[PDB]
């Protein structure tokens, strides 16, 4: 079983160095989404004093030609800091700084979907849309086989692994515990974790976050997971179908509510939103993964408690439908609904933008509107 | 010899992460019994503030179809918190929360035996029934062979291993020490441990616990053991006969006393109750393990210190029976008796409920009475 | 994956020694069935000259206190040569000698079923009963896990392995080829082989053999398999269900025909035989396994194209029925039928004796008749 | 790097057994195509005498439910011998027997394409159509990584490997040499081999074969390769794109000529055939791999000297076009043309049927004609 | 499990050298008993021509100080050739030459018991005493643990191993087969072999040999075993009780007959001989093991089928008796007593000399008589 070379370095030496008093200088690790829309990149600079707010952080630049985002002639791209978190890897006073990407002409990069999401959120800020997203992921070895699985083989049939405890049920819990503690320290609004049906597959839930903060929070959570995995020598994969066949896929279920939905008799608004989703289902399917269906397909086949990608279905407490209204929300007549369609590898900005455009702005047609 | 993949991860890194200050958020691990009656499941959520009592803990839900407990159409099940303990794995203020399972219609699940046991305990609360259970278990490697045995072979004959000390006598004492300390920290009323006759078999004793707390305590102790074993990469098995042949089986001896028995005089009450159980041997043998009786059979062969599968016997000082009256209890004419019949994999709620129904409610017949 | 220590000895040295001219002395390996009914034992003596026929071979004796057959006082048991074959392991002129076991008083041992089977065959020799048996077996490693399976894991789902070719489809074909060639050299009337559905499970077919020779051939075939496996360091298991669950079991399907059945319009006799089997189904099931019904029950479940142990079910070209009439036999109105009920670990002597007693002697009742 | 368990068995023991004189009995290995259209299955029976021609071989049956070819109620399938070859694995007098598959009613199975191909060939037998097919394949380890590649890595860039010699250039030449010698011994008209551009990828060429023999020959050649690979413990894959990205795909280039094409001024016939292909390109792309174009789409991208799956192109000595006329054929104005479109995993019967139907029978439309 | 370094040398190279034509020179391996009475020593010289009889072989000398047989000042000892056998290790025309050891003054060495045995045999040559000896031995690894046993552990309980077949039953059969074939080639009168009760323990039987030749044969057989073991890298031990506990030890049962016993009504002579043996006990148990009781007194515990070292107990069958008289003898009034008392490590010359002195010469007292 092959773990990364980096994981076999003596970590006690690393701990010896990390315990040195750092002094007055502060490390800022800038994180940004690359040109593929799935990968995260990061690099660190030293600042002289502790920044009080995100507006005090300097803009930076990077080579876009190395990240699949620009041509060689004008390869400089700009990093604009947008969110600041405590750094769980380097401890206080160091910070994680999530940034937006701009082109050489100061136009949004092709994958900078936060900019448009921010516009939509400013337009609908008065209704306070809340999102919760459940990010499923699979721990893999560096050889591409799932972590903890028998070499060149499969574990026992599905059943004992969901929320399992024991050496034969849960593979890689150390990673989940480390990620959970790191997220809590950093200030991400992580609300829980559970083992998924497939061994070595896990799910963490972020939320409820208001508006643009979801993307800020979710992306950084993914980064922290990768970093934790890097320390341990495993790979977190967000592929919607890591193992073909009867093994469960990975989704990113999105719970959505508005002020009207959360207040008394808000179920009516829930039904209106779901009805609108019924009218743009194909647009949303195109919106819920970076490759436009070419990924979401493998998973959603119409089994293993997933919806069929082609047919929209709705029901109360129906875990196999495209949209599920939780039973408690139905009983209390207020709350949220759960869109079960997004793939695990989705860009959260695209998902939230599509949901708000369809449900709240009453948009129609295949292309999003451009607003003044 | 195969330890789990998770056990080979660098635990110093995990310790590095666990030392981060967690802040104000609190992790709650919900634990519940699954559809098999032997396995435990768990998942964790984050709460914003410190709960003061068990009544403050929120209800939760899970997918019952993945735990052999529901059909696909109405797969949601409910977790009602019933017991709260300190979390020994994550330290204060985090908690382990043991829960009852309810169906979609708010009826007790098939394996939610705590509900009826709690009812019976409320019915007999004035007599203060005390129970003690001696849980035997075997440490196994992930390859299915007992931990520490020679590969594809057998250690020396039984004899030197019971309560043994030395590299050749006790296999896996680190696990017992870790489990013991974790149980003490969590607040389980663990009263002792000893190495059993077969190498790698250990026994811990819980009690004396009053009424319903035994099931609450015993189940959570089992969970902690699995979790400790998970950290170490071994598997705790409660199978009543893990290795066929001359190797000792695993039982769950149940010490039983009432308030009347503990007071001056009462040995008589022991003998009468003994008689009662005698008449309803089959019944108890049915209540005392999951799989009908088949499981216990492989253990209660009669040769290696056990009672034949079909025979009630009682005496003072005799390890060749089903119920033992301790010598000191006989001499002082007060105390408890030891039912030696329950299998190691028994559900404690079933055992305690059957014992109370027979000894305290003077029930007769094959089916338990329904009370108003 | 652990192969036997013996298999790691340098086989080139063995080959160096085996090529020395042996001279005039001849090695005879005496083979006999032990007290369990499944194990085979053997030992070798040197004779001075080449025996021309089986009657020239001397009777031998052995100690019966170890091979679980006898007990105290009288132990010596007698081996009477009954079948002689060429030695495929040592080549001509050496021989394998299969023997009957007799007690000190020259009465047949409890497991010496050849004596009675031979009696019945002598009684029915004029009708020339022919049998063919398809012996399925599983190749296992010395650690008790099936050979070629991933360590502590399972291969892919059933489907690609039956009669498979390729490194990922057929595990252990070398064993099958060696066994097959050895059987042809020895003179066993082996008629074919194929890979079965579960990986590492294979089936060889012996027959059509007339009367007692069938048993003689089949037992010796099993010995050769063990010996071949011994050379290679793997273990052949005849357990009817080596791996629990959805993995295929191992059976010993028995094709039966008589002279009358093989002639024109012989189908009527086949149907008569089937009716008699239908009248003695329980006797035959009891006669088809060692432990005593506790083996065949694990295989004959009604799934995976097996009959249910309790119900006698015919069916032309019906591969799931208790009795199948092959299609060609049905179309031509003559031939054999296939009894699918015997377990892989059956004693062939018991199956053929019971079948002949029911179908040809028109016997009834639970106990065998005593003939003059 | 993980080779199969079977390959680590001591092959000297196997050689010891194979050198035993086999005697008069003969082994016949029946080979057939399974329900997937790519896999081959085989099983062996013993015959009493040496068959002189293929018509003397008996029909056989097998269980179709295990090969994805029938339902449970009528699971018997029939093997009709159609081609006989010498067995290179067991030597004379043993034989390999390639068979057609029939249903219980003697109708051709869904994947039994030989029946129709034979019909078409009989209809056009007077023109003596000759085909040559170039079967490319990749040697893989049992871990799913190409054989000889660095663990979890890639060899050097493409360039040095095509027809390479040396330990660092050609991976697995022993397999190619063994396969070549086995094919020559069996009597297959194998005409050459070369190392392909990707390391561990090889190509062998079969032909020129007349009509139906192409499929008979090619399938058996594939079987021999799998068997050779089985001995060595590697897996031969015919996947058209075994490794995504810039690594070369595997094709099955088909050289086609008729008697008219081979005669003086036959270039005109070549151009006419190419013109017809231009009119039925889409039908042929659908016909040239077993999944209707899905497999071939991964290979025919327009890069790496492959044609684009959507556009037909033709040229003299143009290796990237859909159809290439070799330069020497163009200069001499007679010969064959090379269809470069078929995927490596194609069924040769489908390719030859489509080519003959389009080029020689002047068929048009999407569905094949039914002839009297 | 640790085999010797010598066994890991490439034996193919050795085989390459051994096939070279040896020419006219001949290798003679001189073998002699060392000062311990258990070890064998050997060295080889080249002779110019093929000796026709044993009288043509030259006397040799060696350094006795290295073999615990002489002092430093006069350390030269003499080897007198006494028996010549074909060399199975070097093939014809090479020979093994067993020798007597003489001191510098031409007096027999302390361990040269052959001289006196030859004298006694010459004295009783007219009665033709025949002996057969059954030599049990245990195969050990070079680490001192029994060969094939699990590392630092024990195999399963005794029972399945006696005369066992299979990878899990018989450890080291290659060695037994090689030794057997080598003995046959060399001309030793080996009469059979069988696996013993303890795994890795085997027994071979030599005889019937007349008089002194028995010792010649047995010693040389032991040498061949050591040499065979040397090739395989294991150690043959004759230590009376190989591994302490419930593991069977090793004996050398001696079958004895005279010409008178073998003729009609010879049973009377058998009874007379047994009566004489009854009149000499401790003498025999001090001449049936290199160092008196000590070693032997670890086997004859009388528990695991042995004769409690204390008293004799003639008995038909009675396997656990001192001098067994096989049933055959009893019901045939002729046969051979089986002195079941000598240990496996006995000097055969001492056993046969003592038996002849007691049974045939009617000697009495503790010390042997000196004859003219």
């Amino acid at each position: 079983m092959a773990t990364s070379a980096s994981s076999h370095l003596n970590k006690g030496i690393k701990q010896m160095y990390m315990n040195l008093p750092q002094g007055e200088k502060i490390q800022l690790m800038y994180i940004w989404v690359d040109g593929t829309g799935e990968g995260l990149r990061c690099k660190t600079r030293t600042l002289d004093c502790d920044p009080k707010c995100v507006e005090e952080l300097p803009e930076w630049n990077f080579d876009g030609s190395s990240t699949f985002q620009s041509e060689g002639s004008n390869s400089d791209m700009y990093l604009h800091p947008v969110a600041m978190f405590r750094d769980p890897f380097r401890r206080d006073p160091n910070k994680l700084v999530f940034c937006e990407v701009f082109k050489y002409n100061r136009k949004p990069a092709e994958t900078n979907l936060r900019h448009s999401c921010k516009r939509i959120m400013d337009m609908v800020s008065s209704q306070h849309p809340w999102f919760g997203m459940e990010q499923e992921y699979t721990l893999m070895g560096t050889d591409g086989h799932p972590f903890g699985w028998p070499s060149n083989g499969f574990p026992g049939p599905q059943g004992p692994y969901y929320c399992g405890v024991g050496a034969d049920k849960a593979y890689g819990r150390d990673i989940v515990e480390a990620h959970y503690r790191a997220c809590l320290y950093a200030g991400i609004k992580i609300t829980g974790t559970n083992a998924e049906v497939m061994p070595a597959q896990w799910e963490f839930q972020i939320g409820p976050c208001e508006g643009i903060r979801m993307g800020d929070h979710l992306w950084v959570a993914r980064f922290i997971l990768h970093r934790v995995c890097e320390d341990f020598g495993v790979i977190a994969t967000f592929d919607p179908k890591p193992i073909p066949g009867n093994w469960n896929g990975a989704g990113c279920h999105t719970n959505f509510s508005t002020k009207a939905m959360r207040e008394e008799n808000g179920l009516r608004c829930i039904e209106e939103a779901i009805d609108k989703l019924s009218k743009r289902h194909q647009y949303h399917i195109r919106a819920y993964d970076p490759k436009g269906g070419l990924d979401n397909a493998r998973r959603l086949t119409g089994f293993h408690e997933t919806s069929n990608i082609n047919d929209f279905s709705a029901g109360v407490a129906n875990r196999s439908a495209s949209i599920r209204i939780p039973r408690i929300v139905g009983q209390e007549k207020k709350g949220y609904f759960e869109d079960r369609r997004p793939s695990a590898n989705c860009d959260p900005y695209a998902v939230t933008e599509a949901i708000v455009r369809t449900c709240l702005l009453n948009e129609t047609g295949d292309e999003p509107f451009q607003y003044k």
